[PDB]
């Protein structure tokens, strides 16, 4: 049973300039989201949905991390494979939540930036939790992006972001794949983190100037792999592996093969259709095990609070709510 949560961003300055009204109410306690749907015609009308967790407009980055990620990171350290992906309309906060942003000027260090998202906070915790705990461990990260069914490597040594990756079925996993050419960087300590992310963002910036509407049409896949040593009571040394995939999806409002097959894959699972079209898109092949497989999965549905985005917001809520019916069978590696 996959976890689905909703995060509503606060109004932006443009919306206030236009006197935007709010049509969203979040109730963390009852874990519900209620939408005002009749504007001027019917003031009482509304659509209420129930999710595993709800975060209102005032929710801060650190709140999302403590509530959603902490539990997931524990599962990863326990030797599980987990996936968190953001789904939502362009401009609602997918990237802001998954990666976050850097505060202007010095002001804050990357480890203390209030605006930092899930990726930076997670990599920081991995080193903090595992170091102040003993345990021999090694951390490896990768960041690829899908655009028009083509795969680009943001952490690759080559200076040209357009050099393409390839995908193949993983011989040792019926529902897993191998990314040929992918650069998996070993992160020796937290002091090596920021440089890797900074290089990553730089190559992404170059890619957005190379392809049309890159930022909103692409899918971003960040993966973290942890190898940890365990010694049984008998003195046997073995290695448990934990893996975390942090995915920032293309805008739902929508080169659309992956987003399209994703919806198709979800529908097939909730309706129990015989054949699930995983093979039909680069995205669903990478996430196959996350959708009905052995990976612990959580979805963060992002929405705007404005009356103007009513239709899309309802669409996002409806889509994410169906997703609650997808069942997975988590299994340690
Ligand atoms: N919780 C939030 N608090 C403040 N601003 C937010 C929040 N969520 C999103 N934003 C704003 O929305 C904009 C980014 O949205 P964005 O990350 O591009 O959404 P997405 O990646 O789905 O398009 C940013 O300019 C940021 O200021
Ligand atoms: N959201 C920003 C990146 S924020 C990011 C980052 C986070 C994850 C992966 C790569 C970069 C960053 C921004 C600018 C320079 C370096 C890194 C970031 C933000 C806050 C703390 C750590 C990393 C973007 O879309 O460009
Ligand atoms: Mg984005």
């Amino acid at each position: 049973n996959i976890q689905v949560v909703v995060r509503c961003r606060p109004f932006n300055l443009a919306e206030r300039k236009a006197s935007a009204h709010s049509i969203v109410e979040c109730d963390p306690v009852r874990k519900e989201v209620s939408v005002r749907t009749g504007g001027l015609a019917d003031k009482s009308s509304r659509k209420t949905y129930t999710f595993d967790m709800v975060f209102g407009a005032s929710t801060k980055q650190i709140d999302v991390y403590r509530s959603v990620v902490c539990p997931i990171l524990d599962e990863v350290i326990m030797g599980y494979n987990c996936t968190i992906f953001a789904y939502g309309q362009t401009g609602t906060g997918k990237t802001f939540t998954m990666e976050g942003e850097r505060s202007p000027n010095e002001e804050y260090t990357w480890e203390e930036d209030p605006l930092a998202g899930i990726i930076p906070r997670t990599l920081h915790q991995i080193f903090e939790k595992l170091t102040d705990n003993g345990t021999e461990f090694s951390v490896k990260v990768s960041l690829l992006e899908i655009y028009n069914e083509e795969l680009f490597d943001l952490l690759n040594p080559s200076s040209d972001v357009s050099e393409r990756l390839q995908m193949f079925d993983d011989p040792r996993n019926k529902r897993g794949v191998i990314i040929k050419g992918l650069e998996e960087i070993t992160v020796h300590n937290k002091d090596e983190v920021y440089q890797i992310l900074e290089k990553g963002a730089a190559k992404r910036t170059t890619a957005a100037t190379l392809m049309n509407a890159y930022s909103s049409r692409s899918h971003s896949v960040f993966s973290v792999t942890i190898h940890m040593k365990e010694t049984t009571i008998d003195g046997e040394e073995l290695v448990k592996i934990g893996k975390l995939n942090l995915v920032d999806l293309a805008g739902s409002e929508n080169i659309n093969q992956s987003l399209l097959t994703l919806g198709r894959v979800i529908t097939a699972l909730v309706e129990r259709t015989p054949h699930v079209p995983y093979r039909e898109s680069k995205l669903t092949r990478i996430l196959q095990d996350s959708l009905g497989g052995r990976t612990r999965t959580s979805i963060i549905a992002t929405i705007s609070p404005a009356s103007l985005n009513l239709e899309e917001t309802l669409s996002t809520l409806e889509y994410a709510h169906r997703a609650k019916n997808i069942l997975n069978k988590p299994e340690v590696n």
